[PDB]
């Protein structure tokens, strides 16, 4: 097949970041390594503050990447939309851009949580800048009807 899009290093570097930021795990440096959907699980049980999360954790990869897949269906602002967000197949395959879709999808849903705002300034100015972009591309597109090639278009940079 034709080659695929690309998740840009400063897109990667941004959301590893915030994911990091979270404390619900040891520290990541690839976008690969939330490939096991464990840090996306503790996520969605931190938004929800419930722990359905922990029972799913028992689960192989692709039950908990269904889990993760279904919790981003369930919650976005179309959900009759016909184009699902994410492609399980492609996370399974190893798809850091797919990965990296479901990180951003889930900083908007964080974003949106009852927790507290988050310490922006915690991040190296360069972070902030990014995460800033991040955040204006969700409030700017997230309910529209080309979001996923908007998305993909986004993260390649
Ligand atoms: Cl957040």
């Amino acid at each position: 097949g034709p080659m695929g899009m690309t998740l840009h290093a400063t897109r990667g570097a941004a959301l590893l970041s915030w994911v990091n930021s979270l404390h619900v795990a040891d520290p990541v440096e690839a976008v690969l390594q939330l490939q096991d959907c464990s840090i996306f699980i503790k996520i969605i049980d931190r938004i929800h503050g419930t722990e359905e999360g922990q029972q799913i954790l028992k689960q192989p990869v692709s039950e908990r990447l269904d889990f993760v897949c279904s919790f981003l269906q369930k919650n976005r602002k179309h959900p009759s939309s016909p184009e699902c967000l994410v492609s399980a197949q492609k996370v399974l395959e190893g798809s850091e851009l797919e990965l990296a879709k479901m990180t951003m999808l889930l900083l908007y849903h964080s974003t949106m949580s009852s927790k507290s705002p988050r310490d922006w300034e915690q991040f190296e100015y360069k972070i902030q800048a990014e995460l800033a972009v991040i955040l204006k591309f969700v409030l700017d597109h997230e309910d529209g009807l080309n979001l996923n090639e908007d998305l993909e278009n986004f993260l390649q940079k």
